[PDB]
């Protein structure tokens, strides 16, 4: 009768305010899986639970590693209602620093969750999805899936992974009644080093001094777009619900249109020249 | 006195031509180093070079793997001149069939070796050129790094990943003299299967009947913009040197204009709507 609604990384940010935004809805007419990689995090999804008073029922805690397909194998078999309408990849992990700075270690977590992660989200849960000839699936995109960042090489590596991974499948679920959606978000507010960095103790020994300055150049830069471009969670998560309302969902959902004309550029000169140019003197002056 | 090149999967396509194109050069200027994962596949290289007539040590092969930093140092270490004047980032692997169907193991390979491992290549050869303030660096994109693909959907995330890694890098690198270059590819001759699958039994066990027809009319697809439209490696090769020899290279060079349409409607799209639709009466009518 409810929509069964499964979201990943709800510990956090977009996914812990989308989860309740879900449960709480003056409708009742969603049950929430949020999931966490660790339980012991779950307390700030429980608090903002009772905060917008989410009935009995309405939200479920699980434990879910991304990393792992028994562990994403297991979490299905939670699933009490036998089926999911609405699955939200949002698991995401973010990393920031020179490239030649970030650990091998680092950078194949980053693209086993944000990428192999929602590959496995995928493959356990469209199947049933298919069979019914319905589901939708969101997935949480970001701008840095849309044109390069400095300092964000392997961040946006995955981000612009999981475009060619949704762009893909969605040309082939088009028929089959599941609709698949992206949804690009720009800074979002509630955070912390912006993804995830080294000390600089940590970053200079591991880089130049001229990449170093440049860091910091991007960092600060970084900080002031946040701080005069950050949306709420509670902003960003209704887009989520723009889009699963939607009768006929579009690939793609933006959260803003702050960062479209510089993704103009970028689509109006294939080469990349203006693009690399522009996002240049826009960092680093 | 030379320009020291280094590739990465020199066994066959793209990476064999290139190597025995640039060590031949009637002028004599490029020393290569061909690297292959494996050194009992190193045949076809030498044949290839024997009817160039590629002068004795204008080219040599170095077993390096990719999804290992150790081997990527030990090939670092093996350059003779002490540094590299162009890297060429051309190792990769395909990966064809309905997401539920492809190997957990498969998938993680596919990343690890067309991400992880280019990742790895840079962190290894980027300090040496930004330190010199000089170098170029020639990543192989494809069509398929543009705009997705059915049943590509895996290969895609890489092919994407990559253009995210690359913008971001060049992004930073504008300014340490240092250039980065995608070669953007379409279909070009030399292969099998179209990148790799399995057998239709296997295929079959691990999806619906329904995505199971839908592969294979992806397929009878594929091979037909197969046979109109793919590029003798001989032709691409000297794409990549074009690139090379360009006093000002852009982010991006394109091997054929046959798909700029398709990607234009793409770019013109943000919502992905026009794309999506395109291509699926594209691949499925
Ligand atoms: N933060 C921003 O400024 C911003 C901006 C644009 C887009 N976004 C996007 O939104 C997503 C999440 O960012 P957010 O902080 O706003 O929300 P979020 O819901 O906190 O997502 C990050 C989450 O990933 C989860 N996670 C980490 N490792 C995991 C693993 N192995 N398995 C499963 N889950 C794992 C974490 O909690 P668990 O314990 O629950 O797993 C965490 O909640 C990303 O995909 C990102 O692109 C965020
Ligand atoms: N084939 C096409 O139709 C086509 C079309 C568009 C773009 N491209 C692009 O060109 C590249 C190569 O395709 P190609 O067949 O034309 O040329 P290629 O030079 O044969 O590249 C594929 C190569 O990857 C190497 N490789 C596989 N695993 C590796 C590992 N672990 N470590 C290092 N190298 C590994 C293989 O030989 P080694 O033993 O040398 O390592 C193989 O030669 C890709 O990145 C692809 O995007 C090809
Ligand atoms: C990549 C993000 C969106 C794009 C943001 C951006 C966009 C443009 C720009 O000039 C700088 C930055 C820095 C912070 C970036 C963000 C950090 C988190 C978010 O996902
Ligand atoms: C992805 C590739 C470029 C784009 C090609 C394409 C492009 C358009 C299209 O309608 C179908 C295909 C099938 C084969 C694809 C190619 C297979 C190898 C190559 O890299």
């Amino acid at each position: 009768a409810r929509t069964v609604v499964l979201i990943t990384g709800c510990s956090s940010g977009i996914g812990l305010h989308l989860a309740v935004r879900l449960a709480s809805d003056p409708s009742q007419s969603f049950k929430v899986y949020a999931t966490l990689r660790d339980l012991k995090t779950q307390g700030r999804l429980w608090e903002a639970a009772r905060a917008l008073a989410c009935p009995p029922g309405s939200l479920e805690t699980l434990q879910l590693d991304v990393r792992d397909s028994k562990s994403v194998a297991a979490a299905r078999e939670r699933v009490t209602e036998g089926r999911v309408d609405v699955l939200v990849c949002n698991a995401g992990l973010g990393l920031l620093g020179p490239l030649e700075a970030l650990g091998e270690d680092a950078v194949a977590s980053v693209l086993d969750v944000n990428v192999v992660g929602t590959v496995r989200m995928l493959q356990a849960f469209l199947p049933d999805m298919k069979r019914r000839g319905s589901g939708r699936v969101l997935v949480t995109g970001s701008v840095g899936g849309l044109m390069g960042l400095p300092f964000n090489d392997v961040y946006c590596a995955s981000k612009f992974a999981l475009e060619g991974l949704c762009e893909s499948l969605a040309v082939l679920l088009l028929p089959f009644g599941v609709h698949l959606s992206l949804i690009e978000c720009g800074p979002v507010h509630t955070a912390f080093m912006e993804k995830v960095l080294g000390s600089p103790e940590e970053v200079l020994d591991r880089t130049d001094i001229h990449t170093f300055h440049r860091f910091y150049q991007y960092l600060a830069h970084s900080k002031q777009v946040f701080r005069e471009a950050a949306q709420n969670p509670e902003e960003v998560a209704e887009v989520f619900l723009t889009a699963l309302r939607a009768p006929k969902p579009t690939l793609r959902y933006f959260t803003t249109e702050r960062f479209l004309p510089l993704l103009r550029m970028r689509l109006d000169d294939p080469s990349g020249s203006n693009y690399v140019t522009a996002m240049h003197r826009e960092v680093f002056g």
